[PDB]
RNA sequence: CAACCCCGUAAAAAUACGGGGUUCUGAAACGCCAACGAACAUCAUGACAGC
């Protein structure tokens, strides 16, 4: 196998550009800065230099550059003016997007760059907008201000649908402490979402770029107080909240004044930089604690206070580096000069190591700090502080129109949707900044069309950049705790069995079970098995998920066949499979040492899960974490039946978690059809009023420059996709691509999975399930024509015979991707399908 | 694991073999951050209580 960490990557070249004839080359800076390193001019070719930079010994050999880093090496790369056509691309779209940008024509590759990855801000975010309003959809079942209420029929369905009182499964977006939010502000939420929505498939075309111009001041209003409101929350009572953490810190550096340290804290913690500064901390703290004298931290007399330990121990090695500025260039320098993955794993030992010995007395000296007689008398003097810090406050600061958008999409996921949204929107924008920072330094044109100079600006980029990362952590923190509801105990008791029935047969069982007195206020005595409700199954984040993008209705069917629950549980390692089987075993069950033994114990306790089971629950006794040996047979009977509805709802969160994450990778490739179309000049036809997506694919196949110079190539060597998409193209039904296409939109697949699940053979991959799903669909609703086509009869009787998908039938209806063919070929073959489970391709 | 380009020995095929490049190919350049991922996550020790 081959990796794209290549020899002339780890020597030190960044990138070799082509501008007017002469090549440049440049070499790694601070952070994602480029600095210039050399110029090779024209026909000369003298190897001219510019700095010192990092590379040497730069020649010319035929159509190869042969240079050489600081180590004692020679690397070899190509030429970047000895191609076919300089800086084209294999879409062929280079003039046609630097016109629609800039407005004319340049004669170099630093441009076309900078568009792709303006081009990669918005699949992502098609992919989130369309997740959030599917959720909106599913969980409520279906002109400015004044002109709704004059409409007299959209008054009359607002008013309803804001009356609906599932809003509460949104966390902060509908719902301020324990009251619903005013009316117009849900409506600029709802508006904002919409010209959102109505943007990112492809309102004017730059609403996003300029919006100071098209929003109303009313929208700019509700934006602000959102804003305002997270932030006076933290900012305020800062110093009362942290006060143990401050104590601690301060004993362990007592040379350091109390502003410092305060000072330090808040950018440690709050507006987060000691994450993106080249090496991994946490990777590092792992290896010190598997160390001779400090491997006694992992043991189960620190469970309880793990998480503020872990805190301290970091901040210990970010205040360590943050005052040697020697050791942490060189350590970055030598991740980035590696050759293979083998050799970084060396690096982190030997860091690891000298760090413990260098620093593990301070160590020890917080860790025996953290206990529950020092932490109760720390918070009794909560008020012995006065320190101003009011410049670095993030609440002392505007923010931009664009970020305060991104923020209220946040109030409407969960936190790992969070992460792989500000991730990408980072590394993005960072990339960005770099290119403009190229082309002003080379006296090049830099400035954009005047409807995108206003938002594709240096001087904004880099606002934009620092704003995002503290979004990115002020918008995952814990929300404030609420009141759980009737409604949401009916939700709970309905997934424990009790599936599609009478809401009065529910609210009798409440009552039997958690008893209500005469004036509508519980009974102290009994409520054990309310609270084992509420704090296992209502404040759960795997509930929240399985509601949003689920029914409760219909949800217990993912678990009644045999073969989708082994798939499952198979991919757990044994250590976690150990684990689940001591604590759920039961009483009556051998002790077994098969992996395959414990697999089926563990099948048949998940199948058969009541909600009677656990009506007698000691939620009264107390578990002991630290010592385990202290538990008794109340105790060990309460562990017992948390961890089987742990089992229970991880199974379920999983399989209708990754059935989403196929589904938005189909989004990607319509949404990208449809951008495409628009450049080239080809419009998609219609005919007895549907879609032909398939136009594209063919005008393609017959253009003399596509053919030449494109995917699709057709010449004597190179003539293999162009056949097999050529022959693929004859083996297609119109209705079954249109009908594709609306299955993806609305994400069914995972709506209508109850219907369908009960009839799979075999399992080997969340792919096969994806497709079995949808061809089921198609043959159940007879989405398909016949007369047509005589070959999808074949494909539904393969289908139906083996119980399985047909490989044949997935090239069909994929069909109109063909003109990229790495994007065809992962989504049609099972083994390139997956990042992170890579199989040789099946020759046939 | 697949794509595209350059360079070598056979050769006119859906060309095979052996080397090197690629932010201008696909969720996809290097070093952080993320994801796979299930024992979690998180400005606030844990548990009970309160809803
Ligand atoms: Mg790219």
């Amino acid at each position: 196998q081959k990796s794209k960490k290549t020899v002339s990557k780890t020597s030190g070249l960044k990138e070799a550009l082509s501008v007017q004839g002469t090549v440049i080359m440049t070499s790694f800076g601070k952070g994602n800065m480029a600095n210039l390193s050399y110029k090779i001019p024209s026909s000369q070719k003298p190897q001219n230099l510019n700095s010192s930079a990092g590379l040497k010994n730069v020649e010319v050999s035929g159509k190869k550059i042969k240079f050489q880093g600081r180590h004692p090496k020679i690397a070899t790369t190509d030429n970047p003016l000895f191609k076919p056509q300089p800086g084209m691309d294999l879409l062929c779209l280079k003039d046609k997007l630097e016109m629609h940008y800039f407005g004319k024509t340049f004669d170099d590759n630093i441009h076309i760059q900078l568009i792709y990855q303006i081009l990669d801000i918005e699949k992502i975010l098609a992919v989130h907008v369309n997740n959030i309003v599917f959720t909106l959809d599913n969980v409520l079942h279906p002109l400015d201000y004044q002109t709704l209420r004059g409409q007299t029929n959209k008054y009359d369905r607002f008013k309803n649908y804001i009356k609906r009182k599932e809003l509460l499964y949104f966390g902060e977006a509908f719902y301020h402490e324990n009251e619903r939010r005013y009316e117009e502000d849900i409506f600029a939420i709802l508006t904002l979402l919409s010209a959102l929505a109505q943007f990112c498939f492809a309102v004017n075309s730059f609403w996003l770029y300029q919006l100071e111009d098209q929003l109303s001041d009313e929208f700019k209003e509700t934006l602000s107080i959102l804003w305002e409101e997270v932030t006076e929350r933290i900012d305020s009572e800062f110093l009362k909240t942290n006060t143990v953490n401050l104590h601690i810190l301060c004993h362990v550096f007592p040379k350091e004044s109390k502003e410092t340290i305060v000072r330090a804290y808040y950018e440690f913690l709050i507006k987060k930089s000691f994450k993106n500064m080249g090496f991994s901390i946490k990777k590092l703290r792992e290896i010190m604690l598997e160390q001779s004298d400090l491997k006694s931290f992992k043991e189960d007399k620190y469970n309880s206070v793990r998480a503020k330990l872990y805190k301290l121990f970091d901040f210990i090695i970010t205040y360590y580096y943050d005052h040697h500025a020697f050791e942490k260039e060189a350590l970055v320098s030598s991740l980035r000069s590696s050759l293979t993955e083998e050799n970084k794993e060396e690096i982190y030992i030997k860091t690891a190591r000298t760090l413990a010995s260098a620093l593990g007395a301070d160590f020890k000296k917080a860790a025996a700090d953290v206990n529950a007689k020092n932490i109760r008398d720390y918070q009794k003097k909560a008020n012995d502080y006065r320190i101003s810090f009011e410049d670095i406050k993030i609440g002392n600061t505007g923010i931009g129109y664009f970020s305060e958008l991104i923020y209220m999409l946040t109030l409407l996921l969960d936190g790992k949707e969070i992460n792989d949204l500000l991730t990408t929107l980072i590394n993005k924008f960072d990339n960005i900044i770099s290119f403009i920072d190229i082309l002003k330094k080379l006296n090049l044109e830099f400035k954009f069309k005047p409807e995108y100079a206003d938002f594709f600006n240096m001087t904004n980029c880099r606002y934009t950049l620092e704003e995002l990362r503290v979004i990115n952590s002020i918008a995952r923190m814990q929300k404030p705790s609420a009141d759980a509801r009737k409604i949401m105990y009916r939700d709970a008791l309905r997934i424990l069995g009790m599936d599609n029935r009478p809401d009065e047969e529910i609210d009798r069982e409440l009552e039997r079970t958690m008893p209500v007195g005469a004036d509508g206020k519980f009974i102290k005595g009994k409520q054990g098995f309310r609270n084992f409700i509420a704090s296992n199954v209502i404040e759960s984040s795997r509930f929240h998920y399985l509601v949003r993008y689920n029914n409760p209705h219909k949800t217990r069917t993912l678990v009644k066949n045999p073969n989708v629950v082994k798939f499952v549980l198979e991919g757990i390692p044994e250590t976690q499979i150990k684990r689940y089987f001591d604590v759920c075993k039961g009483q009556e069950i051998p002790p077994t040492s098969d992996k395959s033994a414990q697999i089926d114990v563990l099948a048949r306790i998940i199948s058969s899960v009541d909600y009677k089971i656990f009506e007698d629950v000691p939620q009264s006794a107390k578990i002991n974490k630290d010592d385990p040996s202290r538990n008794f047979s109340d105790a060990l009977k309460k562990q017992r039946y948390q961890a089987i509805v742990s089992l229970y709802l991880t199974v379920m969160y999983l399989i209708t978690k990754n059935l989403v994450y196929v589904n938005s990778r189909y989004v990607i490739a319509f949404h990208c059809l449809e951008r495409d179309a628009f450049l080239h000049g080809v419009t998609l036809p219609k005919m007895n009023k549907k879609i032909v997506y398939s136009q594209l694919t063919t005008h393609l196949l017959t253009d003399k420059n596509y053919t030449t110079y494109g995917h699709l190539k057709n010449q004597k060597g190179h003539r293999k996709w162009y056949v097999l998409v050529k022959n693929n193209l004859q083996n297609s039904d119109i209705t079954a691509v249109s009908s594709f296409a609306n299955i993806v939109a609305a994400i069914s697949v995972v709506r209508n999975s109850n219907e369908y699940i009960s009839g799979i053979g075999e399992l080997h991959s969340y792919f096969e399930l994806y497709h079995y799903l949808v061809q089921s669909m198609i043959a159940k609703n007879n989405w398909y024509d016949t007369s047509h086509q005589p070959k999808t009869a074949e494909y539904l009787n393969n289908l139906k015979k083996h119980h399985t998908y047909c490989k044949d039938f997935v090239k069909a209806y994929c069909i109109p991707f063909g003109y990229v063919v790495p994007r065809y070929k992962n989504l049609t073959i099972n083994e390139l399908f997956d990042r992170n489970n890579p199989n040789p391709e099946p020759k046939e």
